[PDB]
Formats: C-alpha cells, sequence, structure tokens
C-alpha cells in the first residue's frame, strides 16, 4: 500500500534563513543544536548532491540506532527539499520506503511554514506503524524547534 | 493550517459494485448492514447529488451525536466521491472542515482499492486530533467490511 501524511509546521525564522540552516547545513546543525537527538550525520556515498546517502546516527536509548537517507532534490529556489528513507529507522519488516519532501514557505507576518510530505511505501495490505508516523512527528518539531533557539541565540548565524 | 491524509484500502469487491453499493446506496445500506457504526442517515436538502447536506447521526455512547456532510461531486463513470464534513463530529474549537475524496479503482485480481484523501482546516498552528484521524479510519474500516460482507451473503445486490 502507499500511505501519504502532509503536514504544516510554523516557525518563527524567516524562510530564506531557516532552508540555509535546517536544510543545506542540516548535516553540521542538528548534532550541535541537538546533540541529544543526533548523534552524527555522515556521507556514505556522495557529495551532498542528488544521489548522495546519508547515514544518519541516534544516541543509544533511541527506537533506531541509525537510519540512511538518500538525497533526491535540494531547490534553493523554492526552499524544498526531497529525500528518501531507505534503510535503519523504521524500514524493515512491512515498511519499504519513506519518499519525503519539505518546504519552507514564507508566511506574510515574516515568518516561515514548514510544509512536508511523508509518502510510506507498505507491504500489500499492511498499514503504517501509527507510533512510528508519532515518533517521526516528535523527532522532526524537536530538531525544528532545536534550530529555532539557536537562530535566535545567534543573529550572526546564516545572514 | 492544513493537514491531509491519504490511505489506500482493498476491497475484494469489484470497482462498479462497490460504488454502486458502498458510495450511490450507503444512505440507506449503512444503517442496515452496520446499526453499531450508524444510526441514520438523512438529507437535509437535495437527494444524493452534488450540493446535498446530509445528517448522519451515531449510536448512543458514541463520542459524537452527528456529523452534518455535504457532497461536493459524484463521478458515475470514473468511480469518485467528494464530500466534505461540515458541522457536528469533530467540527468545532479548531477544526473548521474535512475535505474528502474517494477513488475506487480496479485491481487485477477482480476486486478494488479505495483511494481516500481527507484534508482538515484547522485554525493557525492547531495540530489535527491523532484520535480524530485514528476513528475516522476505523469508521471507515468498519461501514466497508459491514458492506462487504453484505455483497458477498447477496449476490444479487447491486450486481
Amino acid at each position: 500500500g502507499v500511505f501519504n501524511c502532509e503536514t504544516e509546521t510554523t516557525s518563527v525564522i524567516p524562510a530564506a534563513r531557516l532552508f540555509k540552516a535546517f536544510i543545506l547545513d542540516g548535516d553540521n546543525l542538528f548534532p550541535k543544536v541537538a546533540p541529544q537527538a543526533i548523534s552524527s550525520v555522515e556521507n556514505i556515498e556522495g557529495n551532498g548532491g542528488p544521489g548522495t546517502i546519508k547515514k544518519i546516527s541516534f544516541p543509544e536509548g533511541f527506537p533506531f540506532k541509525y537510519v540512511k537517507d538518500r538525497v533526491d532534490e535540494v531547490d534553493h529556489t523554492n526552499f524544498k527539499y526531497n529525500y528518501s528513507v531507505i534503510e535503519g529507522g523504521p524500514i524493515g519488516d512491512t515498511l519499504e520506503k519513506i519518499s519525503n519532501e519539505i518546504k519552507i514557505v514564507a508566511t506574510p507576518d515574516g515568518g516561515s511554514i514548514l510544509k512536508i510530505s511523508n509518502k510510506y511505501h507498505t507491504k500489500g495490505d499492511h498499514e503504517v506503524k501509527a507510533e512510528q508516523v508519532k515518533a517521526s512527528k516528535e523527532m522532526g518539531e524537536t530538531l525544528l524547534r532545536a534550530v529555532e533557539s539557536y537562530l535566535l541565540a545567534h543573529s550572526d548565524a546564516y545572514n
């Protein structure tokens, strides 16, 4: 089966700056601002460009040890990041892939919204494990607020 | 905000027949085959086509007493049914409307798949209540299963 979840999350950070921090410098910023949630991010294969395989490791005690993501597209004009979750994390049993899109959209007040899509490919009639979707929502919200807080404390970062 | 959920549900019933029974005659069938889920369905306006407002009443002890749904489109050839939840049920507090799109498609084995999209309009930063998503999905499954069982017991119905 295929299950698709599209969400919107508000940020007080301007879209261009948040895109630079959260997407373009995520590999460096995530372990820095949320070290208790992200142990490391490393390139397994490639540069950061389309096709690149990246391994994200999590601290001991978390439900998963690591995940491997494949970078699919990075659109700097439209602040859009497409990637696939292809190994580790929730991949296994009846889940083969998660195809993700993150689009950071400016709002009239000068902040932004993260428009996020998660497309799950499950085996046949099986449904997405609801508590993985929930945990995924929580991990992403934690990273976002940690990035926000860092940016608000460091006005010179990602100008 | 806007939240969108897209699911796929397998049915053993051929697409044309499932559309006839589950969509086109649901008002009649649901209270008869699933009285534990649906108490009644009544047209407040129209007779089932676009613009029709229907009141769906639930059994005693359900979280909600009723919902009002507006029929948006009904495609008899492509087996599409679009409708919106506009009053009662989860509508209130931070949720204004749920816009639903159902598409029934044939599968090679002679059965069908229901492709279902639910778009929630929430107030500002507020999230869609996860328990409403579970409840909506569980309701759909229950009704589909009741209609399936009825159709398999009555081979002359909607054929």
